[PDB]
Formats: C-alpha cells, structure tokens, sequence
C-alpha cells in the first residue's frame, strides 16, 4: 500500500487514491470499472486496457447489453482481462458551458453511485476503479475525485471500497490538493 496517496472515509467504504495501472489488479480487488460509453464499445483509455486484454466475448455480452444510459452501470464477466467481472459506467462528457454543467456534475456522481449499488447488490467489497470522465470526455482528476467523494457518501446496502487507479503520481497529488482547496 505504498502507492496510496490518500484514503479516505465514506459511508460507502474507504476510497483509496492509488497510484497504479488499472490493470494492475490492487490486492483484494476482484471486480475492475471500466469508464465506458453507453454503446458499450471499446474505446482508447481504461476502456481500451480492458478490451485489450480479453476475449471476444465481452464485445458479444456488450453487445446484448447495450446501451447503457450515461450516469448508470452495467456488469460483465472480466473474459481474461485480470479481473473476474467487470462494471461498465458511464460518465458524462463534461458539459462545456453551463448550465448543463450543474446537470453533468449530478450525472458524474451518479456513475459512482451506480457503481457501488451495483457491487453492493452482487456482494463485491473492493472494486478497482479509474477517475471516471477524466479522459476523453473531458473532466479533470479532481473534478471526478469529488464526484467519487461525493458519490460515496450514499449509505449502500452493504460497503463498497473504491481502490481508484491512475498510473502517475503528480495527477493523483495535485487532486488530493484541489478537492480539499475547493472548500477552503
Ligand atoms: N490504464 C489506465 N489505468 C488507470 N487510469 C487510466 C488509464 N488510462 C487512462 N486512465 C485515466 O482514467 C481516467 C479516465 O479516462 P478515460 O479512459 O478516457 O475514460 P472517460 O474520460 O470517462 O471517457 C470514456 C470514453 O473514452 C473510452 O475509453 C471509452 O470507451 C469511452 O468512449 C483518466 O484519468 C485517464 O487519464
């Protein structure tokens, strides 16, 4: 636990900021998110790690399953990726100017909300899981660390810890910085 940059409680369970690879499974964690698309197709980023690393059937069961609505989450056997399943969530892309924004910062929480029903619902205590929509769809590390941090502050149904991995340390740093300055 070297890599964890700072843990944090939530009624949810502990959110660790981790820095690793996503597909470096965190000891314990079982069951990886994947930040997908509603269509559920393979895309660059965490989504592109995933799909790189299984089996064709996954695009199969994406395939049965799809769409799934921006804000909630879908589950799918890991198909060889290293994990046994994977939750596919779907973050928005940020809004550019407002006032979708106040509505695209709801619908970023509501992607972590989703997540942890959904590992609450099938008994999986950790999850592995990127900064949702801090990629290609446009927010920052910190942006989506405080939806996280606000996500998980909905009690579950059982708890749910948040392993959230990025590979470089100074992301994860500078937005342990800038969730707490917001409020400062
Ligand atoms: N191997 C990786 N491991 C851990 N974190 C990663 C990795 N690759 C990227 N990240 C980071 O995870 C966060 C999510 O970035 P994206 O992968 O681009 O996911 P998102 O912004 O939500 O956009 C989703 C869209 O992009 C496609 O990959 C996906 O199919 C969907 O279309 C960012 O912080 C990104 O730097």
């Amino acid at each position: 636990d070297s890599d964890i940059v700072e843990s944090y409680a939530r009624a949810a369970g502990p959110v660790h900021l981790r820095v690793r690879d996503i597909m470096d499974p965190p000891p314990g964690c079982k069951v990886v998110v994947n930040a997908a698309n509603e269509g559920l197709l393979a895309g660059s980023g965490v989504c592109g790690a995933i799909f790189a690393n299984a089996t064709p059937a996954l695009a199969a069961d994406c395939r049965r399953l799809a769409p799934c609505p921006t804000g909630e989450a879908v589950a799918t056997p890991g198909h060889g990726c290293g994990y046994t399943h994977i939750i596919h969530a779907v973050a928005p892309r940020r809004p550019r100017d407002p006032a979708a924004l106040e509505e695209g910062e709801a619908l970023l929480e509501r992607a972590y909300r989703s997540i942890v029903a959904l590992a609450a619902a099938r008994r999986w205590a950790c999850v592995a899981c990127p900064l949702l929509g801090a990629g290609v769809y446009g927010w920052s590390a910190a942006e989506s660390l405080r939806a996280a941090l606000a996500a998980t502050r909905t009690e579950p149904a059982e708890r749910v810890s948040l392993h959230i991995c990025h590979p470089d340390r100074a992301t994860l740093t500078h937005a342990s910085v800038l969730v707490p300055l917001e409020h400062h």
